[PDB]
C-alpha cells in the first residue's frame, strides 16, 4: 500500500488463458534452490532478494504467483507448482489446479493453490488429477517446510489447516483475478 | 498468429549491430541444462515453460534466438551458441556464424544456425571459423540430439539433412530479418 | 577373463542380505550425472572411467552392480536403481526388485535388473511394487536411452525386448549368485 | 552387535594424530548435500544409503565420525564439521574441536562434536576458538535441523539439551578412544 | 557514448529508498558462478555476455551495480555484495555500505563499493559494520581477484590501492546519484 | 618419511599397463571443483583435506597422480588430466601423456605431466597429440593457475618454467617408477 503523497513487467501477463482452469504461474523460488526467498516486484518487473531463510530450508516444490490476481492478504494468488525438475526463477508456466494448502500465520490467512504445468508441457505430472494424487510423503514434505521454515524469523509462525480440492481452488483464482480489478 | 477479433521486451532488442555477419542471440535454453524447453514469449519479454524433453535428453549447446526476425516456420532464427561454459538463460550475445545444421521436421523446415561469441568476448571458440572447424564428436552429438529428443513426442519428427556453412547462415539471417519487416 | 600366463574391495560386499528379494547395489554411475560411464573394478575397489557418452545423454537412473555375481556376460549382475535424489557414486544401497529390462546388445544378452532402496530407507518408493507401477515416461525414457546411447560408437548397437516381471529378476539374481560361485 | 552364531578400510584410519585435541574426521554426509543420509560402514569401508530424510532437510555442515571410537550408543563419536566448502564424502579431515551439541533421541544420548579444520588447512575458519564463535544464526539453524529433520520418521523423535565447551569436546572423544578399544 | 547522428527496464529502479544510506544492487555476477562475465544493458534491461574470463577465475561475492548511478568511469556505481549464498542474477537487493575497494585499471579509477543486504534480509552478514569486520581471508581473495583475473586480457591492467570505509563509500553514491541526473 | 621409532588401497593399482606410454592416473580434485585440495593417502587408500586454496581459484583440468612412482618431491608422478567433463574424485584413468609443464616452487623442483584418457575412452581428446594441441587459452590459462594459486599461502611461490614435450613427460614416468622400487 503506497500512501498519497507517494502515489501521486509482470503486470502484462494475464492471469489466465481460460480462468480459473487454465491460469498462468511466474516462478519465483525454484525447487530445491539455495534458501534464498524472493519475491516478484509486480511493479518493477524484477524478482527481490526478499529473504534468507533462517532455518535454511528450502522449497520442495517450486514457488510463484498468478500475475494480475489480489488475495486478501496483499500478496497476488500463491502457487506451488510441482514438477520433475525445477523451474527456472521468472519463467512462465501455464498450469492447472490440483487444490489448495491452507494455512495462517501471524497476519492472516495464507493459502497456497497447488498446482502442475499442462499434461502436454508435462506428461510426468499427467498422473496428478487432484491433491489427493500428490504423494503422502511429499505433501507431508510440504506440509513440515511451510510449518518449520520461519520458525527462525521472530514475530512469525505458520499454522496448517490442511488440503482442499480443485474447487476450492478455483474459487481462490476467480476471486483473486476478480479482486485484482477492484 | 493470433485471429481477427483478439488482436483488435525482446522486441526492443536489434536483430544485430551490423546484419548479417554480427547479430546478437538471445539465450533461451544453456548448454547442458536440465532437460526442460524453454522457449522466449517475445510479446511478453519472458521464457515460457515450453515441454519437459520426453527422452530426458540436454541441449549439448546453448540454444536461442535472434531477435526481430521471422523465418518460414513462424518462429524467429533459431540459433545453436558454442561456448566453453553454459549462457544464462534470457542473457544476450553478440555472434558471428559459422554455418548452418539443415533439418527437417513435422512441420516444415526446420535450420537452425551454428554459432559463436566474439573472439574479444570468447577467445576460447576465436579457432572456430566455420562449421568444419567444430569437433566431429560435438557434430555428431548435436545432430543426433535434433533427431532423438522429440522421440517421445506424440506426431512429431526430426530429421536432419546435414550441414552447410557461412553463405548459407548468413542468407537465413538477412531473409530472416527481410520477413520480420514484412 | 586373465590369461595363464600372467594370473599366475568390492569382493567383500555380500550380494545381498537375504537373497535373492534382499540384495546389495554397489552405485556406479548416479541418475543425471555428467555423461561418463564409470565401471567397477572389482579387484581394485575402484570406479574405472569406461567412456565419455559420445551422445553425452545421461543415466536417467542410477546404474550399479550387485557384488559377487556373474552373470552370463563377465559383468556382475547390472542394475537400475530408482530414487528421488541422485545416490553418491560408490555408495552402497540395500534394495528389492521391481523386474527386469530385457535387452540384447552386439556382444549377446544385456538384460539389466530395476530396483528401488527398501521402504524403511526410502519412503519415496514405497509405492513401487512392481515394474507396472513404474511410471510410463520413465520406463520409456529408459528404453530409449538404451536404444540411443551407444548410438555412437562404433560396432555397437542395443535393442530393448520388452519388461519382466519380479521373478524375472529374481532368476537373474539367483543365477548370477551361483555363477560367481562357480 | 551381531550375534555369536554369525560372527564366528575405515578402521585402519587413526583416531588422531594427537588426542584428543588433533583426531580425524571421516565425511560421511557434505553440508548442503541432496537429503540422503550416509552412514559408513566401517567394516566394508564404504560409505551406505542409509535413509532419504523424511523432511527433505539437508545437513547445514558437513556431517562424519571419528576413526576407531566408539561412542556409548554404538556409533563412533559423530562430528559435525563446519567449512566454507563442503567437503567430498568419504574424504577424511584433520580437526580441533570447538565443542560439544549435547542432544537425546528416542534411543539415548545423541550428543554430536563441533568441530573445524587446522587453521594451516582452512585459514577462514582459524577465528573459531570455541563453540562461542561460531556465528548464532548457525548454531540456531543446526539446533533447528536435528529438532525438525527426522520429524517424519515414525518413532523417532530429537531434543536438543544445549552446547558445550571443548573441554566436554575432548571428554566425549577420549572417552569414545578407550571404549573403541574396549 | 553514442554519436549524434545514431542517438536521434533497470533504468525505472531507483538508486535507493533513502540514499547514500539505503541503495539498490541489481545483480549481474553471482558469486561463484562459473567465469562468465555478464553487464547490464541498462538500456535493454538484459544482462550481457560481456567476456569469458582468461583466466578462468570466479567472482568471490557477488557483482552488481547501482540503478540510475553514473561514476566518472561511464559504468554505473559497481558494488561486491556478500552473502551467504550467491544470488540470482538479474535481482534486485536492499543493501547497506561496509566501504569502498580503491583501485585503478588501465582506463583510470576502478573504485568497487563493498556492500551486504539489510539485517532484516540477512541475519548471516549483520556482524559486518564496516570493511574491518570482513574476514582478511576473504578481503585478501577480493584483492588477489581482481589484481589477477584480467591478467590474460591484453592491454588490460588493474591495481588495487587498498580499502576505505563506509563514508567513502556513501560519497560514491552520493556523486554517482548527483552524476546520473547530470 | 617416517622415522625409524615410528615405522617399527591405491598402492595396489598398477603404474600402467605399457609404460611410460600407457599409465594410470588416480585423480584427487575433478576440473572446476569448488576450492579444496585433496591429496591421496597413499597408505590409507583415501583423499584427504589438504588446504582451503587462499586465493579460492580452481584447479582448470583434472588433478591426479600415478600410482606406484616416486618423484624427487617425495610425491608420485603428478598428472594434470584434460577431459570435456570433470571426473570424480578418486576414480582411476587410464591415460595417456601429451607432455610436461615445467614448475619450480620454494622447495624445489615441481614438474607436472598433461595428460588425456586414451582415445577409445575419450574419443573428445583423440585430436590432441602433444602439447602444442593443447589450446593457448588453456595453457596460458593453466600456467597463471600454477603462477597465483599458492599466492596466499605463506612462505610459498611458484615459477612455471614452460612447457616440454611426449619424450621428456615419457622420461618423468620412466623415472618415477624407476625410484619407487628403489
Amino acid at each position: 500500500h503506497m500512501g498519497t503523497l507517494e502515489a501521486q513487467s509482470f503486470s502484462n501477463v494475464p492471469a489466465g488463458k481460460d480462468l480459473p482452469q487454465d491460469f498462468n504461474v511466474i516462478i519465483e523460488i525454484p525447487a530445491q534452490s539455495e534458501p534464498v526467498k524472493y519475491e516478484a516486484d509486480k511493479a518493477l518487473g524484477l524478482l527481490v532478494v526478499d529473504r534468507f531463510i533462517g532455518t535454511g530450508m528450502r522449497y520442495p516444490v517450486n514457488y510463484g504467483f498468478i500475475p494480475q490476481t489480489l488475495s486478501g492478504d496483499g500478496d497476488p494468488v500463491d502457487v506451488l507448482v510441482i514438477t520433475p525438475f525445477p523451474l527456472l526463477a521468472g519463467s512462465v508456466v501455464r498450469a492447472r489446479a490440483l487444490g489448495m494448502l491452507k494455512m495462517t500465520d501471524e497476519s492472516g490467512v495464507d493459502a497456497k493453490l497447488v498446482a502442475v504445468p499442462h499434461d502436454k508441457v508435462c506428461p510426468m505430472t499427467a498422473n496428478l488429477k487432484s491433491i489427493d494424487d500428490v504423494p503422502a510423503y511429499l505433501k507431508d514434505q510440504i506440509k513440515h517446510f511451510f510449518e518449520q521454515y520461519k520458525a527462525l524469523e521472530k514475530g512469525k509462525w505458520v499454522k496448517v489447516e490442511g488440503w482442499d480440492g480443485i474447487d476450492a481452488a478455483h474459487k481462490e483464482i476467480t476471486d483473486g483475478v476478480a479482486n485484482f480489478k477492484k
